[PDB]
């Protein structure tokens, strides 16, 4: 049900808070604190979203289905950040951050209007947007590794995981979306929900724990 | 369904002990011995509780719902070791052991007052439990770390992972038990034996590999 | 649903290719090039093999209950090359490789054949595919691992990962038919069909990476 898997995200987002606040307290530098706070922080923003949801809140019906608009409203908050620990690890310019974050801002936006807009017009929104998704991969795998691996000579195994991980993760989300009742329709509403929490907990309290082993790595 | 996950439990654990036992023998000192055969029996004993889940046995209607107290029988049992795989790789003193496994008995105790008990009554049972799981967290993550820490000091990275992957696995058993109709009751009975057997093979079988890699790693 | 999972088997199979694909091209040198392209063409084996049953192709009603044959036809052709990321990693002769892929042949229309009989008669031929796998086990397990290690003595740990995680991977698929209408039907024809999906994924996708972090290790 669609109410498990929103309470089992709350609990999940509220305990990596809980792991990576103790951590940003306690931590060596200055450097291992930031990254402890970016991430407890991240997964703050997440717990909200679920705790809303959970109860109910930020979904309406719309084109006949209830739509959690919600998750737009978070996403846009918490992917920013998200970007932040890939563009802090890896030492990127602030030009290719902007970038960066530029077109995850368009991507969302887009994204958003495909969920609220009615079909087939929202196809035209959905293939907008994964082209602002593939500008994201082509940076990350591109301009953002070639930069990280001359900053980090002996580490280029651990951003290769980093991005890797990271573009295996993100492309879930328009999949999902595509065969969700957005698109196909090939499953419900409950499954979108449980595939939605599996994923958010993979790429905050998940991809929290990468950033920290490959922080671990550079030393 | 209920007899699917007990049935992929039993094969599971089954395997492996095979595994852990075919390890067991053919290992090179009495170190590597130690560790394969202590997994090969929390293996056998989690195998030996699924085959009597899946059998039908072990259960009774406690407060109108089935409920298997033999879950808490055989935790009782393999908890015990799984913690005796931490102090065994750490080289932790007895007292800190004596303590480890003193609250481990105290929590499930507890935790089986929680589950036989109606509520709102078992909140209270519940809550006991949690504190003493607590105690268990702050001794791994602080005193048990330390030490192993100071034993192993080119080695740190492998005790933070084994300390970190014992806590995120251990506390999504409370988080399950909560949302079930034993707390809240988000969820079915079917549900929740997926989520334990989910949980019980990563914590034996899962668990039971990362610590042979800590032992390689360790040299 | 059966559709679902089948269409998240398309997608995960063509974005494992375009992967492969990318990385074929753009490969440093020939050895990570055929590495890249034995998995490229994995992925576009399953990729068309999910496309033609989510389509509806390859399936028809056998012994009452509907059965993907296409599986194994597809199978056929997947297993060989996946045998041949080991041994092209593990640098094994031609004889061993000869054995791994006459033993795999035999399992899968032996494997093949226990699907299209009624019972009792298919567990004849389970038991015989079973033989088959085992005999696979023990050619990794002993001479495939052994002239592995001496071949990359710096490196043992990198082998002991992919034959294992091989190990525990290709033993899940004859534990999901056993368990299926096929066997003891403790689960529908929609659970087999998600079991299945998860395991292709994991087995083609999943051991894609691996194989190729484990070249990385090798330098
Ligand atoms: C913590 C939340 C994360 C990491 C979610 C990121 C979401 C996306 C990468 C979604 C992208 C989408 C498309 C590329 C096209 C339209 C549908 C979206 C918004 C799901
Ligand atoms: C092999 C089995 C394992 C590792 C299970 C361990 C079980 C626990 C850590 C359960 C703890 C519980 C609470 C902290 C409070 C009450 C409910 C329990 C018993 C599930
Ligand atoms: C990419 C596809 C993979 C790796 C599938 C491999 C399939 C097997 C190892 C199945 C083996 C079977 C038995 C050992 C006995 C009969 C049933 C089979 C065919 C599922
Ligand atoms: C809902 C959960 C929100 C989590 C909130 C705070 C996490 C705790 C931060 C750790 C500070 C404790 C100080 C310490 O002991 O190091
Ligand atoms: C109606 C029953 C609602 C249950 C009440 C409270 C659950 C809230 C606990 C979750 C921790 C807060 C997470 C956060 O926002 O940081
Ligand atoms: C109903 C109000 C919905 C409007 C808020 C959604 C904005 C999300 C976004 O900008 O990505
Ligand atoms: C919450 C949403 C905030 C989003 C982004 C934070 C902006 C900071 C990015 C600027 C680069 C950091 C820097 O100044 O070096
Ligand atoms: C949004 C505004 C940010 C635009 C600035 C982008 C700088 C591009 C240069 C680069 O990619 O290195
Ligand atoms: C630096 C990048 C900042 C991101 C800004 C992106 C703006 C994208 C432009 C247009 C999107 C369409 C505006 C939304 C209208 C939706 C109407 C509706 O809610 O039905
Ligand atoms: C019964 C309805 C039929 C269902 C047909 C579903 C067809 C699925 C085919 C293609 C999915 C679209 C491709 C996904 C976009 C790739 C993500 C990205 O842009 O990175
Ligand atoms: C230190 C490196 C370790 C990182 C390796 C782990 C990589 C695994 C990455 C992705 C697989 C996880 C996918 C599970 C998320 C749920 C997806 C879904 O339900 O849609
Ligand atoms: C080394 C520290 C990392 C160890 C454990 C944390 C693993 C991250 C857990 C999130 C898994 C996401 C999921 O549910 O698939
Ligand atoms: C149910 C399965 C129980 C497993 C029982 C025993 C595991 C086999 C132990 C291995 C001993 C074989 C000797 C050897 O070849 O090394
Ligand atoms: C009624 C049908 C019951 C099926 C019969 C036997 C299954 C037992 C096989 C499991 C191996 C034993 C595990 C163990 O206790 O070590
Ligand atoms: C019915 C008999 C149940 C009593 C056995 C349960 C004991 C479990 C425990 O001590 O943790
Ligand atoms: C089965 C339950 C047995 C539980 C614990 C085993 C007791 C052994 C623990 C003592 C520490 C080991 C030692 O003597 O060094
Ligand atoms: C149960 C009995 C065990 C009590 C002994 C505990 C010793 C505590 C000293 C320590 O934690 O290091
Ligand atoms: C060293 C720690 C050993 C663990 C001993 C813990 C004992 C805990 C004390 C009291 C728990 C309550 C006793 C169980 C009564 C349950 C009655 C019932 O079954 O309904
Ligand atoms: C060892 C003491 C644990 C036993 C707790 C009593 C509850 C089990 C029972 O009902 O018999
Ligand atoms: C429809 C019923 C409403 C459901 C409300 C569920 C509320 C969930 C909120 C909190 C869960 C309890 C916190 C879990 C305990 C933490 C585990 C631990 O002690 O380590
Ligand atoms: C050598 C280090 C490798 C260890 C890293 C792996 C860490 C992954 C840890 C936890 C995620 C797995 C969670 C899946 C268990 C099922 C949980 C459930 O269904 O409730
Ligand atoms: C290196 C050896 C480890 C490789 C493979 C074993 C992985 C453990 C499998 C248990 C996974 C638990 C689960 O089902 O989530
Ligand atoms: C269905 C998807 C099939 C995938 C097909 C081809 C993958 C792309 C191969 C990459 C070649 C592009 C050249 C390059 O930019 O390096
Ligand atoms: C009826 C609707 C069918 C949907 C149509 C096309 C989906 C095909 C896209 C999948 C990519 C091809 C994979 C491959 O064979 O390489
Ligand atoms: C109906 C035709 C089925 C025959 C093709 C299946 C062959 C598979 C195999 O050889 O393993
Ligand atoms: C598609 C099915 C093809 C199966 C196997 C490919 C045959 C090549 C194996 C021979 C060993 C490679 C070599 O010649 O060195
Ligand atoms: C099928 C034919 C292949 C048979 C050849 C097998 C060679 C066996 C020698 C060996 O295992 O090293
Ligand atoms: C080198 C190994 C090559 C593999 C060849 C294995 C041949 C196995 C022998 C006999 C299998 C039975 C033949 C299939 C008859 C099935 C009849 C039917 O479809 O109902
Ligand atoms: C309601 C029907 C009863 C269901 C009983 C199911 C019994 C399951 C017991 C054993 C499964 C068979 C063993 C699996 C074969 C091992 C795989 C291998 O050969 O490597
Ligand atoms: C670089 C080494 C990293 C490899 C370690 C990962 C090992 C994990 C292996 C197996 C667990 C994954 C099992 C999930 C597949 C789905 C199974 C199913 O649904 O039947
Ligand atoms: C280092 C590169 C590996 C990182 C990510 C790829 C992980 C493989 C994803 C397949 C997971 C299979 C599954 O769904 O369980
Ligand atoms: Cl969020
Ligand atoms: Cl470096
Ligand atoms: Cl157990
Ligand atoms: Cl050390
Ligand atoms: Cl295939
Ligand atoms: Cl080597």
């Amino acid at each position: 049900m669609t109410q498990a898997w929103l309470w089992i995200g709350v609990i999940s987002m509220a305990l990596g808070s809980v792991f990576f606040g103790f951590g940003a307290h306690n931590a060596k530098n200055e450097r291992w604190q930031i990254l402890y706070t970016l991430n407890f922080f991240i997964c703050l923003i997440a717990a909200g979203l679920y705790l809303a949801m959970a109860l109910g809140l930020g979904v309406n019906v719309i084109n006949g289905r209830p739509t959690y608009w919600v998750r737009f409203v978070t996403w846009f908050c918490s992917t920013p950040l998200l970007l932040l620990d890939l563009t802090f690890l890896g030492r990127t310019s602030l030009p290719l951050t902007g970038s960066l974050l530029g077109a995850n801002a368009y991507m969302l936006v887009t994204g958003f209007v495909a969920t609220v807009t009615p079909k087939p017009m929202s196809y035209i929104w959905y293939i907008v947007s994964c082209a602002a998704y593939l500008a994201i991969v082509y940076l990350l795998a591109q301009p953002y590794r070639i930069a990280a691996e001359r900053k980090h000579p002996r580490s280029k195994q651990a951003f290769r995981t980093l991005v890797t991980v990271h573009l295996v993760l993100w492309t879930l989300y328009p999949i999902v979306w595509i065969l969700s009742p957005e698109g196909f329709s090939t499953f419900t509403q409950g499954s979108e929900t449980m595939f939605y929490t599996l994923l958010d907990i993979a790429s905050k309290v998940g991809f929290g724990f990468l950033s920290l082993n490959t922080l671990h790595t550079l030393e």
